[PDB]
């Protein structure tokens, strides 16, 4: 991969791994989401940074992902080359914002797009901190100045506000826990594997006859290794679902999201 | 990647990714695993298989792995290059050996090394089968003629009898199911999940002190969508060693069992 010629942005070629697809022989949305995060890993290694922290490494904080949006048009197959941009821009003193495009490298047509809202947080008290006024500068040589918005259109999907499902949910799955290969190198929960948690409580026969379109996901507290998950899924509705990870246990939310699918 | 200048073999480069890699920063042994087959699928395509034949798709038949065998020597670290040559090899009608070499792509050095069985079976009635000799014909021109092995040592582990853990066991975890992400394109769980779930017995005290040199891994039966497992460790052994049991959390029935030896950091 590497930064585009105003240095603004980051672009990275994949092709797409026999491991790596789903029943349709297309890349999952996993897959899409994993591939997501390493090119934002390698944007910020090409300019100089680390949980992506500049001189916050003193002071203990770092940047969490607050909210993932996802929307796919087509799913790219085993084989194809996909290429991805992404771009970080600053939205004042709640955090930071990270966009990307997909496009199909052969035909170069937008096959997908993906938003992310980031917070700064203290990695030991876990508290939320409003983003400096030095920390702000430290970034902004590295983001476009003017706006340049993956999802532009003004109130979209990716800024909707998601209600918390109501028991008795429609479907569920129980009972899941993470394993070592859910983790990442700093032994935390991938946010990735939250995303399979909350598409598992998604009956078969819809994952068999409709294709995923879109994806919003609130990260509201973090898994531990040691902690049990329950995913609830409820149809609101192409199809929609509304859902909630929480603690098997005392029901302690996690995440809460929704999902837009298409008939095949 | 590509096969060599012989055809007889293929290789192929990888950059290893920020979430391929463990706590030390260095990719997984899942990760490796994971490389393993998609190298192996490649060398398939390139010279035009499925792994399957046209005479074994109309007689319902297939591959499947009865054991794997890898030893690292070096875990390839986040942004290293990592290039990996595999090849098949016909062994008379008990069925086929897949072998790689993992070398680093800057040095040149062998940073590992992988053997596995395979056999032919029945995709319907799950029966084996010893193989035929038009079929054996079809694959010949793929593979060298003179033995080449990854592990040609006199008394080498990927050949060992693996023995069935007794109860109780040393250390468990219970209740792993798979989920989507663990499926591979046919909806079958995927090898290398088996893998995970063998190692998720090991007590995190051995995986923050040691790193996994080696792991033989024998597939019994296999493990449904709906099904739930049981992970079995006992220590048998500065070196240490494990013997390793994978059954379903209801009956106890058998789908894997195992050796893993360790080394300290
Ligand atoms: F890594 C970067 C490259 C260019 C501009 C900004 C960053 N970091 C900010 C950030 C927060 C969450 N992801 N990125
Ligand atoms: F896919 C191949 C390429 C070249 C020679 C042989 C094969 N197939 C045999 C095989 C692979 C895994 N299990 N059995």
């Amino acid at each position: 991969g590497s930064l585009t010629e105003d240095g603004l942005s980051y672009k990275e070629k994949f092709v797409v791994r026999s491991y790596e697809v789903g029943s349709n022989k297309t890349a999952t949305v996993e897959t899409i989401a994993n591939l997501l995060q390493e090119v934002g890993c390698n944007h910020a290694q090409s300019v100089g940074f680390s949980a992506t922290t500049t001189t916050m490494r003193k002071l203990h904080l770092i940047w969490v992902t607050a909210r993932m949006h996802i929307e796919i048009y087509k799913y790219p197959a085993w084989g194809d080359v996909v290429e991805i941009e992404t771009w970080c821009q600053s939205e004042g003193r709640i955090g930071t914002r990270r966009d990307w495009i997909l496009k199909d490298s052969v035909t170069g047509e937008v096959t997908g797009r993906a938003t992310s809202k980031w917070v700064m947080m203290n990695q030991d008290t876990r508290r939320l901190q409003k983003v400096s006024d030095d920390v702000r500068d430290e970034y902004l040589v590295f983001c476009p100045q003017e706006p340049r918005l993956a999802f532009p259109e003004e109130n979209n999907r990716s800024l909707k506000k998601i209600p918390k499902l109501e028991d008795p949910a429609q479907y569920s799955m129980i009972g899941l826990k993470p394993r070592r290969a859910d983790l990442d190198m700093n032994q935390h929960v991938n946010n990735v594997t939250y995303i399979g948690w909350v598409l598992e409580s998604i009956p078969q026969e819809i994952v068999d006859t409709h294709e995923l379109q879109v994806i919003t996901l609130d990260y509201r507290r973090e898994c531990q290794q040691d902690d049990v998950v329950d995913s609830l899924t409820t149809t609101t509705s192409d199809s929609q679902f509304l859902h909630l990870l929480r603690l098997s246990g005392d029901g302690q939310e996690i995440n809460r999201g929704t999902t837009l699918w298409r008939k095949k």
